[PDB]
């Protein structure tokens, strides 16, 4: 039954997104926070769809009310919630339920107080008695910010989700965008993906039953005391953190899961910012964090430069039980040709050991690799080889001859000798530990390979966070062969 | 069918303009937007006639109400869309078709939130239910401009045509325009002109399936990523875009086309302004890109140079049979002085080839222009000579002498000897991708010469058109000279 709810969600956004391009996370995310009781907040200049997914979402659902108002310099409470006669609210916000207030940061005194509570209890002050006001979604769009010192301040700070909408850059998204066909004031929306008033009722107790991992916690609270150290980095509420995780545990509801997914972290990077120079902060350390401690993606790393240092230290050290003997070749030429080692060897890039270290090009190296198909050319024709150093840079030239005994004596600027060898096919202490670790990746990978079917995930970090995974496991299968 | 259409909409727009003197150009905008759709803007004193162009629009159709009301700083919402009772909306706006709505930057914070919904939905609240309107021209006139920070931008950034009228300046308009007898309040459209109700409807789905070409999607994302980059350009934004090719897809619909024309990019000139200081900024960009990338006349000037470099390529190789023999002109100085030929070469940034090739500035060269203006004052009153190489960067500075055989000896870091020489007065291979480049500007002027006759399109933009294609083609005919 929970791995059914994933297919039905997937199927709802996805004709909501049919008339808006590039702005798929400007709606997956009000339905998530339509769903769990949260609200959201667009900020940009007038004019990137922030007014139509207000009366997009409403669709979705079997019994919703649009409320479209723009807040003026000289507005008055009784034009917002209805003229009292006790007060005349047919069809206005104490009995609607997806309401869009443009142009927030400039109403009156006596608005913004009437909206604070109706978030936190869900309730108006409708004359006498109170009445509960069925509020599933709460969007707010704007321009500018607020100043630093004043009363908007306290509305900003209790809204969850902070959209950053901006216009579209890419030119094959604006071709079919600038001449759509598609109306928005249609019901792309069929009749059998709404949802009813009796599964909401249900949903809202389901998502705080969401069991909280022992591995998911050390990932909130090292965020938390990273932010604070930063000097930059702004200023994060108690209320913001409990408001986070009703975010993040409905995420995984709809996603066919029971706990909170670690993969669910990205959605922080609108939570936690409140203007422009924060932007750029808080998407730079949930980045770090996601590609550094989620996965364990930099404690591997720490792991195998370790191990690769001390396998490479144990392979110069037994070079003298190994060494490396050039069969010759029949056949009618000229020049002596040699051949290398047939089945013993297959590799292209393959890597050459030797004894006694020399300084080429006025420093120490430890290990160098050569070409395969550029080391047959010299065996044969004869000439100059090129090869690089330490696995890095360019492939200079060195001084290689052909010893009497059949080796590879490499000679310097003092005409020192250097027998090259080949590694052998890995020692057991290496082994214990690369199994270890080759056995850490493939369980936070089997992890990762189940949950990045959320709908609730961007696309642009799928690019970034398995390219992290296939570096690792890219460099870890290097030092077996 | 299709050709019939533009001579139709002609013999409409000719008999409105009859009472209006200077005024063709806001009767011509208004009568396309009405059948598209569309809003119109005005501005200008009171006193040059800006509410007769409402009552006057009225006559091209045959089931058309007019309502004419003045916003004042009192008016309240009752009084514009009935009074209820459930609303009174016999003859107002809900029902009516052309609205008219003078000082509107002054109505209440109620009478604009209703105006945002009757536009993008075209429906209007009436207690429970809602009801279309069969809104077809939105005219709205005043005289002063709003504030940079208010309410009243988010209507003014959704209309569409922004017009600039002004007072008569010519004499000869204003004394027929004092005496004149036609009245403003007949009928002066015929009874064959008037569209019916049935055709209406059918021309509004018609105007949505107009193609829109690859060509035509160049020149709209090359003005948007322009008006970006200049700080003093004004913000274009997404929804502008949108409902600009509801407007550019409706002049061709009506002149006998079925495809977008690049030709009726002019019209955005009063689309994309907003006060008196960007007013002549987008008039600017418009032109150069409307002379520009419009019939590819840029286009092919980036071209013809390929075919340049490729014909100076392959008179360099054979430049030993005509050299370049300076003459000594006449009179005894000091140093001896050079003059370049007479008659035989009158450019002022000609060519100059070269035998052996050099390595200046650290990159090859195969042909040096000099300034007419600049060599005659270094070969006789000495000093440093400044030349570009081939044909772009900066004049840098080269080491040029005079020869004992009077020649031009260019020398280099080397010290070697290259004598220059000049172009004699065409091979088979530089003709036939000559031929291809020159048959493509008759191909873009045939275009031109045959939906020249589009109503919408003023005047005075083409005579700038017609003087930027025979600058193109004036070009390409010198170097097959
Ligand atoms: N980025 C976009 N992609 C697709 N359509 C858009 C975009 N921005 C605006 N639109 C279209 O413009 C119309 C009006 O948008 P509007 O409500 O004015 O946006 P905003 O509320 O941000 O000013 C909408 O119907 C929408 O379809």
């Amino acid at each position: 039954h929970p791995h059914l709810l994933a297919e039905r969600i997937s199927r709802l956004s996805s004709s909501l997104e049919k008339g808006l391009y590039e702005r798929s996370h400007a709606i997956r995310l009000c339905l998530l926070a339509a769903l769990s009781g949260e609200s959201v907040f667009l900020l940009g200049p007038p004019g990137i769809a922030k007014s139509l997914i207000a009366r997009r979402l409403k669709f979705a659902f079997q019994n919703a009310r649009a409320f479209e108002y723009l807040m003026t310099r000289f507005s008055t409470p009784e034009e917002v919630f209805g003229p009292l006669s006790e007060r005349l609210t047919s069809g206005y916000l104490p009995e609607a339920e997806i309401v869009f207030l443009d142009e927030i940061w400039k109403a009156g005194p006596a608005i913004l107080n009437t909206l604070l509570t109706a978030i936190n209890e869900r309730q108006f002050r409708n004359g006498a008695h109170v009445e509960k006001i069925p509020m599933r979604l709460l969007v707010a769009a704007s321009n500018e910010l607020p100043e630093a010192d004043s009363s908007l301040e306290a509305l900003y700070d209790r809204m969850l989700i902070r959209l950053w909408l901006d216009k579209v850059q890419d030119k094959a998204n604006f071709r079919s965008m600038l001449t759509s066909q598609q109306d928005e004031n249609d019901n792309p929306v069929p009749d059998a993906l709404q949802v009813t008033d009796e599964e909401y009722e249900r949903w809202q107790k389901e998502i705080g039953e969401i069991t909280l991992p022992d591995h998911v916690f050390e990932l909130i609270f090292m965020l938390r005391q990273q932010l604070d150290k930063l000097p930059d980095a702004p200023y994060v509420s108690d209320r913001r953190w409990k408001k986070a995780i009703r975010l993040l545990q409905a995420s995984a509801f709809f996603s066919g899961r029971s706990a909170v997914a670690p993969v669910d972290l990205i959605l922080l990077k609108d939570c936690l910012w409140y203007d422009a120079q924060s932007l750029n902060l808080i998407q730079q350390q949930i980045d770090v964090l996601m590609t550094g401690h989620a996965w364990q993606q930099q404690g591997m790393l720490t792991r195998l430069g370790a191990i690769v240092q001390r396998h490479l230290q144990l392979q110069q050290q037994q070079s003298d039980k190994t060494a490396l003997t050039v069969i010759r070749l029949g056949g009618i030429f000229s020049r002596r040709q040699q051949y290398q080692l047939p089945v013993n060897v297959t590799a292209s890039t393959l890597t050459l050991l030797l004894q006694k270290p020399l300084k080429l090009h006025d420093m120490e190296v430890v290990h160098i690799s050569f070409e395969r198909s550029a080391l047959e050319q010299w065996l044969s024709k004869g000439g100059e080889i090129r090869g690089k150093l330490n696995g890095i840079g360019f492939a200079q030239k060195l001084n290689l001859e052909v010893d009497s005994a059949q080796h590879l004596v490499v000679r310097d600027v003092s005409l020192q000798g250097s027998t090259l060898a080949l590694p052998g096919s890995l020692p057991g202490e290496i082994k214990q530990q690369l199994e270890e670790l080759e056995s850490d990746w493939r369980k936070q990978h089997a992890l990762f390979s189940e949950q990045q079917k959320c709908l609730f995930i961007p696309g642009d970090w799928l690019g970034r966070i398995e390219a992290s995974l296939q570096d690792v496991g890219a460099q870890i299968r290097q030092a077996q062969q």
